[PDB]
């Protein structure tokens, strides 16, 4: 858990402008976050980048937990191994908004960070899943109460975070 160069948000939100699969490499925290789909199929967007970093190691171990536990439910999670990146892979599922998903289960997604104390996230529902980055970051603001440490891929928009939050 040695990040640096974050900007502290809030008590508990901190932000930086880096890929979140180097974060893990530099950092390996106790917990990785993925912004997944139900059948943690990890096809593109963050998810994608976190599984080619384990050279597809995280698509079978996900293979096999959905192979005896089935889907996930949108808004829910489940914990599974970091591989190189993590100690744990939170796998979390934001609502996918542009196919009609309620934007309410954004929240729930995010609660799920709070079964852990300190992890590297990216921004949920923010990618293909359609939902605006900023409101994304709202609902993390009032939802999670455990330290994380959000790590955001694209300087235009980490920009406009930083200036929509101060
Ligand atoms: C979730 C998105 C809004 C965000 N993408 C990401 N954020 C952080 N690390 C990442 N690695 C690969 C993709 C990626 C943005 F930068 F495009």
């Amino acid at each position: 858990n040695s990040f640096s160069g974050y900007l502290k948000l809030t008590d508990n939100v901190y932000i930086k402008n880096a890929d979140i699969v180097e974060e893990a490499k530099k950092v390996k925290p106790t917990v990785v976050v993925n912004a997944a789909n139900v059948y943690l199929k990890h096809g593109g967007g963050v998810a994608g980048a976190l599984n080619k970093a384990t050279n597809n190691a995280m698509q079978v171990e996900s293979d096999d937990y959905i192979a005896t536990n089935g889907p996930l439910k949108v808004g829910g999670s489940c914990v599974l191994s970091g591989h190189n990146l993590a100690k744990h892979c939170l796998h979390v599922v934001g609502p996918n908004v542009n196919k009609g998903e309620d934007i309410q289960l954004l929240k729930s997604a995010y609660e799920n960070f709070n079964q852990h104390e300190v992890l590297l996230a990216p921004l949920l529902s923010a990618g293909i899943f359609g939902a605006d980055p900023i409101h994304s970051l709202r609902v993390c603001v009032d939802t999670v109460r455990t330290n994380v440490y959000l790590a955001v891929f694209d300087k235009n928009l980490y920009d406009k975070l930083v200036s929509s939050f101060l």
